[PDB]
């Protein structure tokens, strides 16, 4: 289980602690530098857009198009010298940036915002109240974490307790199960697995979903982000056609600029991918 955040108040600053180190953080931190589109998301539903400095701009995605204009920090790729010119007062970074952690630490104070894919709702909430501390808006992070369990609330309520679902990742197919990158299918809303048994997921093929026979097959498909193959097609063969999701027209494809970039920091973004879900199987 992922250490959380925790921040003490020492007057015009906080120090904080979270599983990759301490840092002391000033309060309202003017110039910050984000690599984590969850919690970009997240500053804009807290209206900190102004606090930030710099983005990775080749990545971004259609729903934060209101970033498209501040410096570029790169995209997997961290530009150094541009962060460095930035002269930030935080950098903040999730899983995927923990790699380049004792550099950026060496520009400047660097809070990690880690998605426990064990512990996704407590780790979500942990990273959205520790943002809003370091600008004194606990309140408004609160009704808006809030909101997002009343729609958690609304998808559980009508899921079918006798159907199962399979998600994967796209020639190669990669399945996914409980706790996983994309364990929110399985783990919040409840939704059954076909395999509870299950970070590169477990290789498989179409005998493999013909076999299992989910009702629905969650896909999230890489290709976009990347090419001419895409899911529709890995998936179009008479095995695939065989399962009772393809009968009923549940093969659900989710959008990658969510699932793939793992945008589950956000606000407004979890939000849409709960409400991808519900919208998949209601």
């Amino acid at each position: 289980a992922m250490l959380p955040i925790s921040m003490s108040d020492e007057g015009d600053s906080f120090l904080v602690k979270d599983s990759l180190g301490e840092n002391k953080i000033p309060k309202n931190p003017s110039k910050v530098v984000i690599l984590d589109l969850g919690i970009l998301d997240t500053f804009d539903a807290l209206k900190l857009n102004d606090k930030v400095v710099g983005v990775p701009a080749k990545n971004l995605p259609k729903y934060l198009q209101q970033f498209k204009n501040k410096p570029s920090v790169g995209g997997q790729q961290v530009d150094f010298e541009a962060i460095n010119a930035l002269k930030p007062d935080l950098i903040i970074i999730s899983g995927r940036q923990s790699k380049f952690y004792d550099k950026l630490k060496e520009i400047a104070p660097t809070l990690f915002v880690g998605l426990d894919n064990a512990n996704f709702l407590s780790s979500f909430e942990n990273n959205v109240l520790s943002v809003a501390k370091l600008y004194g808006l606990e309140k408004e992070a609160l009704e808006k974490i809030s909101d997002i369990k009343n729609e958690i609330e609304k998808a559980k309520s009508i899921v079918d307790e006798d159907k199962k679902a399979l998600i994967i990742l796209t020639n190669k197919i990669s399945a996914f199960g409980p706790q996983s990158r994309f364990g929110i299918i399985h783990d919040v809303l409840g939704i059954n697995a076909v395999d509870e048994n299950i970070t590169l997921g477990k290789s498989i093929n179409s005998e493999f979903i013909l076999e299992k026979n989910p009702d629905y097959i969650f896909v999230v498909d890489r290709n976009v982000i990347l090419n001419k193959e895409r899911a529709q097609g890995i998936l179009d063969n008479a095995l695939v056609a065989k399962t009772k999701a393809a009968q009923n027209k549940k093969i659900i494809y989710l959008d990658p600029e969510y699932w793939f970039l793992a945008s589950g920091n956000g606000l407004e973004s979890l939000k849409t991918m709960i409400l991808e879900i519900k919208n998949a199987v209601k």
